[PDB]
C-alpha cells in the first residue's frame, strides 16, 4: 500500500512518479498520524531528492507533498530537516514557475512554525533574503505565504528577529499594512507584533520604518486578530 508508493518514487515513468507524489501529498494533508506513516515508510529522503528532479512537473508535486509534511509537529519538521529539505527548498524560491514558489514558500512557512533551533537552520540555509524579495513578487498567494513565514521567524528569539531586520524585512512589512489583500494585512500585522516583542533597539527600528501610524489605523479593526496584534505592537512602541 504505502511502501509500494514510496518505491514508485524511484521510477523512469513520469506519469507513475507524478501519480505516486499526488497520492503521498493527499496522505500527508490528512494530519500528523498520516505524516508519521510516510516518515516510517521512508518517504522523506526520496521526496527531497525529487526537489532537484529534471522534471518541472515532478518538482511541483514533490514540493506540494513536502509543504504538507512540513505542517506536522516539531518532531516531524526535525525529520524533514534531517532528510535535507531546507537547502533545496531555499533554491526553489528563485524559480520561474509561480506554482513551485507558492509551495516552496508554504513548506518554509510551516517549518518556520517549529522551535527556535529549526528557525535557526532555516536562517542558516539562507531563507531570509529570498523571503524578503518575495514581498514585491506581485502574486498575492506568494506574498501571503512569504509574510506568514516571516511572521513565524519573528516568533523566534531576539537574535532571529535581528537577522530579519538585517535582511531588510521592516520596510516591505509596513508597506503591506495597507493597500494590500485582507489576508496580507492579517499576516503583516502578526509579523510586526512579533518584531515589537523583541528588544528595545528592534522596537526603535520599527518606528524608523514607519510602523506606528500604519498600526494606529489597524487598532480599531473589526477583525479580532488584526485588532489584538496592532494593539500589542502599539503598546510595545509607547
Amino acid at each position: 500500500e504505502l511502501p509500494q508508493m514510496v518505491q514508485q518514487l524511484n521510477s523512469p515513468d513520469q506519469q507513475e512518479l507524478q501519480s505516486a507524489l499526488r497520492k503521498l501529498s493527499q496522505i500527508a494533508s490528512g494530519g500528523n498520524e498520516q505524516i508519521q506513516k510516510l516518515i516510517e515508510a521512508g518517504a522523506l529522503s526520496p521526496l527531497v531528492k525529487l526537489l532537484d528532479d529534471a522534471s518541472e512537473e515532478v518538482i511541483k508535486n514533490a514540493v506540494a507533498a513536502i509543504a504538507n509534511i512540513a505542517a506536522g509537529n516539531n518532531e516531524q519538521i526535525q525529520k524533514l530537516i534531517e532528510a535535507g529539505a531546507l537547502s533545496p527548498l531555499v533554491k526553489l524560491l528563485d524559480d520561474a514557475s509561480e506554482e513551485v514558489i507558492k509551495n516552496a514558500v508554504a513548506a518554509i512557512a510551516n517549518i518556520a512554525a517549529g522551535n527556535n533551533e529549526q528557525i535557526q537552520k532555516l536562517i542558516e540555509a539562507g531563507a531570509l533574503s529570498p523571503l524578503v524579495k518575495l514581498l514585491d513578487d506581485a502574486s498575492e498567494e506568494v506574498i501571503k505565504n512569504a509574510v506568514a513565514a516571516i511572521a513565524n521567524i519573528a516568533a523566534g528569539n531576539n537574535e532571529q528577529i535581528q537577522k530579519l531586520i538585517e535582511a531588510g524585512a521592516l520596510s516591505p512589512l509596513v508597506k503591506l499594512l495597507d493597500d494590500a489583500s485582507e489576508e496580507v494585512i492579517k499576516n503583516a500585522v502578526a509579523a510586526i507584533a512579533n518584531i515589537a516583542a523583541g528588544n528595545n533597539e528592534q522596537i526603535q527600528k520599527l518606528e524608523e520604518a514607519g510602523a506606528e501610524p500604519a498600526l494606529e489605523k489597524l487598532q480599531s479593526s473589526p477583525n479580532e486578530e488584526v485588532q489584538k496584534n496592532a494593539q500589542a505592537a502599539l503598546e510595545a512602541l509607547n
